[PDB]
């Protein structure tokens, strides 16, 4: 496993101000980033507050 | 860190429900939210549970 990057955290943060909100997907692909990273950047951002989503609690179920 | 003994539990909680939030689950199996929270993210990435919905929206708190 990696280390989590406060400089990812901070580019994405930036990328997000511009925006009225970002799916991951949108994100990783304008820093050019692994969706996977940037997801793991933004939960534990989202665990400090530093980030919120829509909804706020997903449903998990099975496949 | 990763258990799959937890991983289980979280499965037979889930195939009991229509779907559930990851706090009900955390609070059924007597566990934190943000374990299960990391085995829930974890097995996502396996494919072995999804969410509703898939692609949430990222945004700023103000």
């Amino acid at each position: 496993s990696n280390p989590i990057s406060e400089e990812m955290n901070l580019k994405i943060l930036a990328y997000l101000g511009t925006k009225q909100g970002a799916k991951a997907v949108h994100i990783a692909q304008s820093l050019g980033a692994q969706r996977s990273e940037v997801n793991r950047h933004l939960y534990r951002m989202s665990e400090d507050g530093r980030v919120r989503k829509h909804p706020q609690h997903p449903v998990w179920y099975l496949p």
